[PDB]
Parts: C-alpha cells; sequence; structure tokens
C-alpha cells in the first residue's frame, strides 16, 4: 500500500488543488510556464534555475482524494485562448549536438481518463531520499492497463538545458522537487 505524497508542511497531497513544484533542497526555483519559440500559447514546462506557475493533479478516482506515491496522476499547470493548453504531457523532441531524441514535458495534452489514446498525459510521483523531509521526484512510467500493448520507456523526469531554458526532460536524472500549497486554508 501506498502512502500519500506530503507537501512541504507534510500534508498529504489533494486533487484539484494548487501547489508549487520547488526544486528543493539543494537550490534552485520553482516550475512555470514559459514560451519557447513564440508559440501562440506558452508550452514549456521549466525550471526557474534563478517566476512561479502552480499545478494542479487529478487521478479521477472515487475513494481516494489524495496522491499517492507512485499513482497514475494527470498535471495542469493553474490559469483566455490557451485555456486548454495547460495540460502537462510529455513528447519526443531531437536534441543536442549528437540529435538524439529527448521526451520533454509540455502543455498541450487533451485531459481526460486515462487510457492507450492518452498515455502521453500520465506522470507518478515517488520519494527521493535527499536527507530533507517531503522530496520526492517526478516520473514517466504508466500503469499496464492504461496501454495493455505498450511497452514503456519508462524514465525519471529531470532538467536538460535547451532553448535557453532549464526544461523538464525524461533524461532519466532525477531532480528533486517539493509542493508547496498555494491557499492554506
Ligand atoms: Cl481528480
Ligand atoms: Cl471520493
Ligand atoms: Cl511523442
Amino acid at each position: 500500500v501506498s502512502p500519500p505524497v506530503l507537501d512541504m508542511d507534510g500534508e498529504p497531497l489533494k486533487i484539484d488543488e494548487e501547489y508549487s513544484i520547488i526544486s528543493i533542497p539543494f537550490g534552485g526555483g520553482s516550475v512555470y510556464l514559459a514560451n519557447l519559440g513564440n508559440t501562440k500559447c506558452p508550452n514549456g514546462v521549466v525550471q526557474d534555475s534563478s517566476n512561479k506557475t502552480p499545478v494542479l493533479f487529478y487521478t479521477m478516482k472515487l475513494g481516494s482524494h489524495f496522491v499517492s506515491e507512485n499513482q497514475d496522476v494527470s498535471i495542469k499547470f493553474s490559469t483566455k485562448s490557451c485555456i486548454n493548453e495547460t495540460v502537462w504531457k510529455v513528447a519526443y523532441s531531437i536534441v543536442g549536438p549528437t540529435h538524439s531524441p529527448l521526451r520533454f514535458v509540455i502543455t498541450g495534452g487533451t485531459f481526460g481518463f486515462p487510457g492507450p489514446n492518452n498515455i502521453e498525459n500520465w506522470f507518478k510521483i515517488e520519494k527521493y531520499e535527499t536527507g530533507r523531509p517531503h522530496s520526492y521526484k517526478l516520473r514517466y512510467c504508466p500503469s499496464q492497463y492504461i496501454c495493455p500493448t505498450c511497452q514503456f520507456d519508462c524514465a525519471d523526469v529531470g532538467l536538460y538545458e535547451n532553448k535557453g531554458y532549464a526544461r523538464l526532460a525524461l533524461n532519466n536524472k532525477p531532480y528533486p522537487f517539493g509542493f508547496s500549497k498555494v491557499n492554506k486554508n
């Protein structure tokens, strides 16, 4: 049984509530939404190395209010033409001097219930030891049932400098984050 992901106050991460994703504990800033190449709507999921755009987590699972470790979760940046351009997903690009494929985290997912049609939407949060409480890593490894014929190339989420930004990327080099609740009530 997997316990809930906890925010930096030690409180379980609740679905559909705003949290900022913060680089901890060794420096760096927040995750935010950036425009990478004068596109109509910004689609870059980036880290401010040293800007903040909170996120909302969704599992659409009756009986589970919280995001648990290793639970499939869909992620949106919080907020007029760009209202449907906030849903996180993963997508291949070709990068670097070796022109090698790398999957970046970007917006432009179509929010939905999990299935073969939207494999790109699904993330996991795992505990990641740093010596500081409440540090985690993001990960791409969707539950097999979401696409039974998929053989996923699972990878932890890290950062890769590209297009002038520290971009969230499936480079399998975990970058530790914590979750800071925006509205404590
Ligand atoms: Cl939900
Ligand atoms: Cl419920
Ligand atoms: Cl792709």
